[PDB]
């Protein structure tokens, strides 16, 4: 009854391994290297908490020696590694190659020394790979789950943004053509989860350094900006909270109901203004430390883009999802209390 997470130092995947053991299950988490897998233990102080060193995904067989050493004794998985880089250079280095053959390494390592032990897989997809990037701002397109992005390997190297929707995409695409192929000589059923631009608290304060990780760093960036900065009130893109992305990958290897599903994780269209005067509005005595308070958003106007039919997985998940105006308060709070300005 043990659970492998991949990344396990994640913005993310540190949430999903503090409900993980709220529910007393044996965590396996990988991550990079040993500085690192000691300063999570610390954190979790746990005795249910192990870790595996995994540097490198992308490196061949890269999760085979998980499964040689604890093979009989996982039951689910939740791959959770992949690059997430705003700024990266090298697009098939940095962001496809790794996204592709990590989830190759996992699923062969599965196939290999425990094909009939791992009962469910639980993957970080992404809203990526069911929107169409350059259509965000085109409220005649209406997302589900059965939507996929049509970037094709060709036009997919376009920009750093096109590229790791991409790499989100291939990889799942990989997954789900590895399932269909072997669904005779492996038991495990997949999950795919497919969040939007994740914001919400770092699942440990000591956590909020002077750079937070990519979709979070939108937030500290904002937070941090000069009073007369630009910020941009056209619609941006789709939000979700941490807390119920980690719920709903804990979930996904739970409820017989998500066998087969690709749940998209969306709760409300939202800009940079949008985000901006949550702070003006929750911590008014800071007024003239972060850009100013304008309401003409394209939120407010009713402008949202691009439809997101999202009903089937708010139905199956069950639970309400987080309203943008407290993800990013306690985004925020946290911040400032940390520094010890509130
Ligand atoms: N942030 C979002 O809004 C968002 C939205 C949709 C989907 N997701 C998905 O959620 C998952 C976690 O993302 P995140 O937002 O938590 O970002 P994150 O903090 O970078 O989490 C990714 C983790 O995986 C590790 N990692 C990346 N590449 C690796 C490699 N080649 N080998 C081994 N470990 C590697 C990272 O370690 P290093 O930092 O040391 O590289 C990090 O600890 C990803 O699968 C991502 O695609 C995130």
């Amino acid at each position: 009854m043990s659970v492998l997470i991949s990344g396990a130092y994640g913005y993310i995947a540190k949430h999903i391994v503090r409900v993980l053991l709220e529910q007393n299950y044996k965590v396996i988490g990988t991550v990079r290297s040993q500085d690192k897998a000691d300063k999570l233990l610390k954190q979790y102080n746990n005795p249910n908490l192990s870790y595996e060193i995994v540097p490198e995904i992308a490196n061949l067989d890269a999760f085979d020696d998980i499964f040689k050493k604890h093979g009989k004794e996982i039951k689910y998985v939740i791959h959770a590694a992949s690059p997430v880089n705003f700024g990266a250079k090298d697009l098939e280095k940095d962001l496809v190659i790794p996204a592709i053959n990590g989830t190759k390494n996992m699923f062969e390592a599965i196939k290999k020394y425990a094909p009939d032990t791992v009962e469910r897989v639980v993957m970080t997809a992404s809203y990526a790979s069911i929107m169409t990037p350059h259509r965000q701002n085109d409220p005649t397109l209406t997302l589900d789950e059965e939507t996929w992005n049509p970037v094709t390997e060709e036009n997919a190297y376009e920009n750093v943004k096109t590229a790791y929707c991409a790499s989100k995409t291939f990889a799942e695409k990989e997954a789900w053509k590895f399932v269909k192929e072997n669904s005779d000589a492996v038991k495990f059923k997949l999950t795919t989860i497919h969040p939007s631009f994740v914001f919400g608290p770092q699942n440990f304060d000591e956590d909020v350094t002077k750079k937070l990780n990519e979709t979070c760093e939108i937030i500290n960036g904002l937070l941090h900006a000069p009073f007369d900065t630009k910020v941009e009130k056209t619609h941006f893109s789709q939000f979700i909270d941490v807390r119920d992305v980690a719920k709903t990958h804990v979930l996904g290897f739970q409820k017989d109901e998500l066998i087969n599903q690709r749940l998209l994780l969306c709760n409300g269209a939202f800009s940079q203004q949008d985000i901006v005067n949550v702070f003006n509005e929750d911590f008014p005595e800071l007024k003239g430390q972060f850009p100013p308070e304008d309401k003409d958003t394209d939120l407010n106007k009713g402008v949202t883009g691009c439809k997101i039919d999202n009903e089937k997985t708010k139905k199956l998940l069950a639970f309400e999802f987080t309203p943008f105006h407290k993800t990013i308060h306690d985004t925020v709070y946290q911040i400032l209390h940390k520094e010890g300005r509130v």
